[PDB]
């Protein structure tokens, strides 16, 4: 049917429904729900929509492939020097702001209002209130000023927080009271009640939250990492949490995922772990990205979310 799209996603059923509703002419839509079925089909696909980990073992067979739309923001497994680069790769961007605000502030208010304590008191039929504080006037520091950083910024300002951003990059962006740059980090950390790391993994962001020097910043601070495991040296985050250098940590991402059942991280009382699910790629929004990119693609125009292999 002119070009062929292959769907290789855990959300295939949803994608197939959505894409069949979109009525795209001259496009045959094929689906493979396991790797075995995909083996037979991938050589026929001009377009692929898939999770990177599912496509990766099939990619050497993808000899008609022109454009691969990843359903995930993260595509690092496809930058492997062993993998082909003779196609256009796009990822998913710009749709995770609200979901990240929900995750960050759900976890933050859970902590601030001590919900788990109240749940445990309820199990023992104990009526007892404890002190807490509001968010009014507290300082939110966000590392990363893109659409994700900005949305979390507007939410903090909504909750009456001061909002400082870190970037260089540099630019003042919407939702931030002030935006500073890496040199100002320690000065900014010192006044941070809540810290949200949403950084791309650069050599300069490798182990930002370094062993100790850095962790020397505030008894009751809550640190979120929702960017990449790389921002944090885990061994030294641990000691920070064990010795009152940091109040709490909420981590959605890790140096190794799934986090090995071995990890000392699991057991640390003031560490909260989520299985890399702070902001899911919802098919309704990803399909919209796909169809807009499809229109550009068949016209020969530049794709959005395009990944530079170099």
């Amino acid at each position: 049917s002119q070009r062929t799209l292959l769907l290789l996603s855990q959300d295939n059923a949803h994608y197939e429904r959505l894409l069949k509703a979109a009525h795209l002419p001259h496009l045959r839509i094929l689906r493979a729900d396991n790797q075995s079925d995909a083996e037979k089909l991938i050589g026929e696909a001009h377009i692929l929509m898939a999770e990177p980990a599912r496509a990766k073992p099939l990619l050497a067979k993808a000899n008609k492939l022109s454009w691969f739309q990843s359903t995930y923001a993260g595509v690092d497994v496809l930058l492997d020097a062993r993998c082909r680069r003779d196609y256009q790769l796009t990822n998913v961007r710009g749709i995770f702001g609200p979901l990240m605000s929900e995750y960050v502030f759900g976890h933050l208010l859970s902590l601030m209002r001590q919900l788990p304590l109240y749940r445990e008191q309820q199990k023992q039929r104990l009526w007892q209130s404890h002190p807490y504080q509001g968010l009014k006037g507290r300082t939110l520091l966000i590392l990363g000023t893109g659409s994700i950083g900005q949305h979390i910024a507007h939410t903090g300002k909504h909750f009456g927080m001061k909002v400082l951003g870190v970037s260089r990059s540099g630019r003042e962006r919407a939702g931030f009271d002030q935006v500073y740059q890496l040199p100002a980090l320690n000065k900014m950390l010192a006044q941070a009640d809540v810290i949200v790391s949403v950084l791309p993994a650069t050599r300069e962001t490798h182990h930002l939250f370094t062993a100790s020097r850095f962790e020397h910043c505030k008894p009751g601070a809550i640190l979120f990492n929702v960017g990449r495991g790389n921002a944090i040296n885990e061994g030294d985050l641990l000691t920070a949490l064990r010795t009152g250098k940091l109040g709490m940590a909420v981590l959605d991402v890790f140096e190794q995922e799934p986090l090995p059942a071995d990890s000392p991280l699991w057991g640390q009382p003031n560490l909260i772990i989520t299985p890399h699910n702070s902001a899911y790629s919802f098919p309704d929004d990803v399909a919209q990205i796909f169809v807009r990119n499809y229109i550009r693609f068949i016209d020969g125009q530049p794709l959005d979310g395009k990944i530079d292999f170099d």
